[PDB]
């Protein structure tokens, strides 16, 4: 769809290259990051590499479905991490760009 | 009086305000009433649907994206402050899904 193309080539491209994006480009590796409780707390992991791959393999039936994946990724971050962790500020910065770009998506 | 802001008022706020999970979000978090002495230490930008509703009613917003940020702040405050297992997190998630679903069909411009 026009909307899924926009999420791929306008929204995702802006977020992917952002200087705060690196923690979010691939799944949380709880073993390599040493977080034995991550998957006990976060039951729907999500990340931009997964969303990007889904955008390219025609996984999504509708724009809102892809937007929900973006939301899950950010929400996971807020739920798991402490309020003072830098990664929370990074998610918020990226999430605001997401919402800005989504506001200009074809209707 | 943008089409976008009209959409956010007549479609998004209409749906969320009357939602059965909306009541904890209809007014600012009252930290005294709720017994949350650390709330304003952790949440530095409180937001609630009553504030957003009033702002839409008084044409406070210059752009749709700024109303959208207020909604986002209100949900994010909840995810950041509350424990993962708090029921309020589930209620916020349910409301935010509706918010995103509707925002996907918002007019451009
Ligand atoms: C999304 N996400 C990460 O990407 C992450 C992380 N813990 C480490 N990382 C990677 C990076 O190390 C310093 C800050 O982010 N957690 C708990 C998380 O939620
Ligand atoms: C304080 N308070 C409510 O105000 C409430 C509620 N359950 C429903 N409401 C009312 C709300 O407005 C109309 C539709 O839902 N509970 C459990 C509650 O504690
Ligand atoms: C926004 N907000 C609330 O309104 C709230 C609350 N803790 C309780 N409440 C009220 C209600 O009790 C059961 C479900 O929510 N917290 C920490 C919060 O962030």
């Amino acid at each position: 769809t026009n909307q899924l193309q926009y999420l791929h080539k306008v929204v995702m491209k802006a977020l992917w290259k952002h200087q705060f994006a690196w923690p979010f480009r691939q799944p949380v590796d709880a073993v390599k990051l040493g977080l034995p409780d991550y998957h006990k707390i976060i039951k729907q992991p999500m990340d931009m590499g997964t969303i990007k791959r889904r955008l390219e393999n025609n996984y999504y039936w509708a724009a809102s479905e892809c937007m929900q994946d973006f939301n899950t990724m950010f929400t996971n971050c807020y739920i798991y991490n402490k309020p003072t962790d830098d990664i929370v500020l990074m998610a918020q910065t990226l999430e605001k760009i997401f919402l800005q770009k989504v506001a200009s998506m074809p209707q």
